[PDB]
């Protein structure tokens, strides 16, 4: 029998830990969920279920249902692409879209484009953990307090925007190499921001952000260590991959990205790879010396990349080859994308080079518009 998951999303303030994430890869897997007699006595089992993207559970006596029966599947977007309110807009018009490129790469390696920008608040990727960590976040903390935390630049955008929407109040800590998007979007959705001139890096500010909400009491939303980062991106980013993956026709063997938190190709990989662990993560490492803005190398500190159990490959990238790959894809595709984006097209093309991949679809997680990236497109073309 088939019941709500949004009655029993209590879960959410109760599993703690990644042992429940073993119930999603079997889940997964197996394409199928077994019905629970006591959805209560199995809080590990009814998260799963969420994280992967149920919308309904299993309940009653011995039985299972399939990924479809439990809603996995759905298709939540109006056709008519008509929503009562932003946050709506948010939530239900999805998948962001995934667009076939004209990029060639060798060895019959096919180059797909997942469109992040097509999120409404920070026209980025950046929006879907920000939605997540304050929903939970209404449950506990009381409406006109200060929420907070560093950034790059896009969660902090995204992290004001949905705070104002929560009744919250919101900081966002930028360091002085960001960009002024990041500096100044917030506060125009009424933030307040603070930069840092000596903060080389965001995670630098991390003490920073901690000895202020020790003194202040604001809380810090933390999305380098708030599991709601990685599971946002398990029931949508990775999600959508999975199903437009089979509706598309996709003869998926891989994903390739870009690493800041590492929240969204830690859940793309994980998830992908426990309905085919053969499925490559090509993921990139920002060169040494080298700005990337949004991304930086592993060994600076990830959480879910590192800890959970997930293949991956890394490639070395410049920000004069993450640049030339923007040119190339404004010129096969005429879409522009975030020097992030050609990042990960360009660390697709080296394996893709290199021998290491098989022949097939690859989806690339392109994480913001290039738009908003002017001094390194004009640095990029002289
Ligand atoms: C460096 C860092 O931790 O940035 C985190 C976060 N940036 C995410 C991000 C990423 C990386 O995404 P995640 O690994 O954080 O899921 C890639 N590209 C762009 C343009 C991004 O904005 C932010 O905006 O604060």
């Amino acid at each position: 029998a088939l019941a709500d998951i949004s009655g029993y999303l209590d879960v959410l303030d109760s599993v703690r830990g990644f042992s429940y994430l073993e119930n999603a890869r079997e889940v997964l897997r197996s394409g199928e969920a077994r019905c629970l007699g006591n959805p209560r006595s199995e809080p590990e089992y009814v998260k799963a279920l969420y994280v992967i993207g149920a919308s309904r559970i299993p309940v009653g006596d011995g039985c299972s249902h399939t990924l479809e029966e439990l809603g996995v599947f759905d298709i939540s977007v109006p056709g008519e692409m008509v929503f009562p309110s932003p946050l709506d807009f948010f939530e239900r018009g999805k998948p962001t879209p995934l667009v076939r490129s004209r990029l060639q790469l060798p060895n019959g390696v096919r180059v797909w484009l997942k469109l992040e920008w097509y999120n409404p608040f920070s026209l980025s990727v950046a929006d879907r953990p920000a939605v997540e960590i304050i929903s939970r976040l209404s449950r506990r903390v009381e409406k006109g307090s200060l929420v907070a935390d560093a950034t790059s630049s896009n969660f902090g955008v995204a992290l004001s925007a949905v705070a104002r929407l929560y009744g919250y109040r919101a900081r966002v800590y930028l360091p002085g190499a960001a960009e002024e998007f990041g500096k100044l979007l917030p506060r125009l959705l009424g933030a307040q921001v603070i930069v840092d001139p000596e903060a080389p890096s965001t995670v630098h500010l991390l003490p920073r952000v901690m000895k202020d909400s020790k003194n202040e009491g604001f809380v810090h939303v933390n999305q380098y260590y708030n599991d709601a980062n990685f599971e946002a991106h398990m029931r949508g980013t990775a999600r959508e991959i999975f199903v437009q993956s089979r509706r598309g026709g996709l003869a998926l063997r891989g994903v390739a990205g870009s690493l800041g938190t590492s929240g969204h190709m830690s859940a793309a990989a994980f998830y992908l790879q426990s309905v085919d662990p053969s499925i490559r993560a090509v993921l990139v490492q920002p060169a040494q010396g080298d700005s990337i803005p949004g991304i930086a190398r592993v060994e600076t500190g990830m959480l879910w990349i590192n800890m959970l159990d997930i293949s991956y490959t890394l490639a070395e990238v410049t920000l004069e080859e993450a640049m030339e790959a923007v040119v190339e894809v404004a010129r096969s595709d005429g879409l522009v994308i975030g020097p992030s984006g050609g990042a990960a097209v360009k660390a697709l093309a080296k394996k893709a080079a290199e021998g290491d991949l098989e022949p097939g679809d690859y989806v690339v997680v392109v994480p913001d518009t290039g738009f908003k990236y002017l001094s390194l497109v004009q640095n990029a073309l002289e």
